[PDB]
């Protein structure tokens, strides 16, 4: 086996229109949503899940001016939220990590990937291929010479750390099913559901293929029925109220 510690580590924030968390809502109210990374302390070494936002977002809420998402996505990132600075404060440098796991290559999950030039970065083949051409991918999230460990489908990273292929929000989105010493089974949906209501109630939210995202939610509900994990959503302002966060762990 089990992971020794699972840390939730705030990595900045992002404003998103509320129509991105519930596709039925009337656009025009932004929500200041959390961006997370996760650090797993395992017998084999530390594994980082996602890497925050790119340096171009630092003190630059207008990063997406002049793009298809102008006014709809505004990163809220300071110098402290750079993943190398986060990791140094927690006690690590990039080359200390055993693996990086990219849930997907959207900007607030892979914007720090370039900091890791030796650590294998585990990413789904269908996400890597999408990032090579789809417009919602920033160049910082698909740098060409990193040590990618491309995978296809479900995958065991080390004992206690399983990747569940959950496409739809993005073409190769993957969620995590972790077994921890303190808590037992934990499901990190990541962006397979931004919020509890996207998951439980199947409220539609932003995604590349909403129908496929719904089938991935149904698949995760089969896993939930079998494993009864505690479940954490990708950008849920209500749940963030009660999350244990670094230096606490689960
Ligand atoms: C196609 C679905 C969305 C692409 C735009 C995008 O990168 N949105 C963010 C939301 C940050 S609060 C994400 O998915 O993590
Ligand atoms: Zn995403
Ligand atoms: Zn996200």
């Amino acid at each position: 086996m089990t992971v020794k510690k699972l840390y939730f580590i705030p990595a900045g924030r992002c404003m998103l229109d509320h129509s991105s968390v519930n596709s039925a809502l009337t656009p025009g109210k932004l929500l200041n949503l959390p961006v997370w990374c996760y650090l797993l302390e395992t017998e084999e070494g530390p594994i980082l899940v996602d890497t925050g936002m790119p340096e171009s977002a630092v003190n630059n809420e207008g990063l997406f001016n002049g793009t298809f998402v102008e006014g709809q996505i505004l990163p809220k990132m300071t110098e402290e939220d750079r993943i190398v600075n986060i990791l140094k404060r927690v006690g690590y440098e990039p080359d200390d990590l055993l693996y990086i796991i990219s849930s997907h290559l959207h900007f607030d999950h892979a914007g720090g990937n370039g900091a890791f030039t030796n650590t294998p970065i585990i990413v789904q083949r269908t996400e890597y291929e999408a990032a090579l051409h789809r417009e919602e991918y920033m160049k910082e999230c698909i740098l060409p010479h990193l040590n990618y460990k491309i995978i296809e489908g479900d995958y065991e990273v080390v004992p206690g750390v399983q990747l569940l292929y959950t496409p739809g929000h993005s073409p190769g989105h993957q969620s995590l099913f972790i077994e921890t010493e303190q808590s037992g089974s934990v499901l990190l949906t990541i962006d397979a559901s931004y919020t509890k209501e996207n998951f439980e109630d199947e409220v539609p939210f932003a995604g590349f293929d909403p129908e496929l995202a719904l089938s991935s939610i149904k698949r995760l509900k089969e896993v939930v029925k079998k494993e009864k994990p505690i479940i954490f959503f990708g950008h849920d302002i209500e749940q963030e109220k009660s999350c244990r966060v670094f230096p606490e762990y689960i």
